[PDB]
């Protein structure tokens, strides 16, 4: 029994290999992907969807992000940069990081290998749930920028959890992996994994030959995501509010809430139909909305982050000293890839090469490692 696991920064996912086929473990809450989000109340510990569903209530104790932290030192420039944007308290502990919370009325602080050992048993037991059979065995993926102090803090973590690690196993590798890239044979392949989620973007390019991987480049944009995406969709509708009604309704934080999630679904709607409308009553001063958005005005909102995601991969492919030509096959994994428009660039600035796409973009890391941890098993 050996499971793959896509230990996430936002969202973790489980995989196993049976019956000839990959399936992706729902939690015990139904869904195939988890928070990787730890809460620290007055009377427990919560992980996973009961943590992300009561951060209002208690921001203050309730970590995420940990992958953000995890082997890296105090004064690393990520460290600084991101805990501007996280309410928990980081702290430094004599060069590491360090995450202090209350925890049953107490002052505690946790390693954030110990935040993401607690993430990783949570995985551990949805898939202990699902097969009615102790785990033990699994593949750990991690990002392919990931140093070697990082690596180990994140088999640590695993060791923790009471899990024997396989293997640590590339994102981006696992990706390749779940297409069986590393069957074809013959020459040597070059191959673009073209990664965006929420916040994230990575692009990597390895090269297969024979089943053999190699990193060949990696670059990343920390400020583009689905998260820009949706802004430009709030700021075109906040403007419609007011061409409309007069009334500014971005002084208002429900209001301002509302109109946002209704824009992040009309999104995910718009990636499969081509409008999306949005009824909202008494939005703000008991002002109804009703509006709907195309495809097209969505994508012209965008226009320019959307090419923006090409800057990454021209980083890459100089790095790793090729031109575009010489790619044979993109990968797309993380939710922005499902955009059509995203997908359309990629297809024409690789004119001719094959787009990998049709496995969910935010399980095929965690099907590929499910893939290798059934070999090494
Ligand atoms: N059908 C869809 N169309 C457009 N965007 C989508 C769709 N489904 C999901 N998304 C976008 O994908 C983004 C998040 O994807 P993902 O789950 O990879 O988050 P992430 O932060 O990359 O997670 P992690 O940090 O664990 O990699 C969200 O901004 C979401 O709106």
């Amino acid at each position: 029994p050996a499971v793959g696991i896509d230990l996430g920064t936002t969202y973790s996912c489980v995989g196993v290999f049976q019956h000839g086929k990959v399936e992706i473990i729902a939690n015990d809450q139904g869904n195939r992907t988890t928070p990787s989000y730890v809460a620290f109340t007055d009377t427990e510990r919560l992980i996973g969807d009961a943590a992300k569903n009561q951060v209002a209530m208690n921001p203050t104790n309730t970590v995420f992000d940990a992958k953000r932290l995890i082997g890296r030192r105090f004064d690393d420039a990520v460290v600084q940069s991101d805990m501007k944007h996280w309410p928990f308290m980081v702290v430094n502990d004599a060069g590491r990081p360090k995450v202090q919370v209350e925890y049953k009325g107490e002052t505690k602080s946790f390693y954030p290998e110990e935040v993401s050992s607690m993430v990783l048993t949570k995985m551990k037991e949805i898939a202990e749930a699902y097969l009615g059979k102790t785990v033990t065995n699994a593949v750990v993926t991690v990002p392919a920028y990931f140093n070697d102090s990082q690596r180990q803090a994140t088999k640590d973590a695993g060791t923790i959890a009471g899990l024997n690690v396989l293997r640590i196993i590339n994102e981006p590798t696992a990706a390749a992996i779940a297409y069986g890239l590393d069957k074809k044979v013959g020459a040597e392949r070059n191959v673009l994994i073209f990664d965006l989620g929420g916040g994230t973007f990575d692009v990597s390019i390895l090269t297969i030959e024979d089943g053999i991987f190699e990193v060949k480049s990696t670059a990343g944009d920390t400020h583009l995501g689905g998260e820009d995406f949706d802004n430009r969709m709030v700021n075109h509708f906040i403007a419609e509010f007011k061409r409309k009604h007069k009334k500014d309704i971005s002084e208002n934080k429900r209001a301002v809430r509302r109109l946002r999630t209704a824009c992040e679904r009309a999104k995910r709607t718009l990636s499969s139909s081509t409008q999306a409308s949005i009824e909202i009553d008494s939005l703000y001063e008991g002002i109804d909305f009703y509006t709907s958005i195309t495809r097209a005005r969505f994508e012209e909102l965008n226009a320019d982050l959307f090419r923006g995601t090409l800057d990454p991969v021209e980083k890459a492919l100089r790095d790793a000293k090729l031109d575009k030509s010489q790619i044979h096959d993109i990968v797309l994994v993380g939710g922005s890839t499902r955009i059509p428009k995203i997908q359309k660039l990629l297809q024409d600035f690789f004119n001719g090469k094959e787009l990998n796409k049709s496995i969910n973009p935010d399980e095929a890391v965690a099907y590929g490692a499910a893939v290798q941890a059934a070999i090494l098993s």
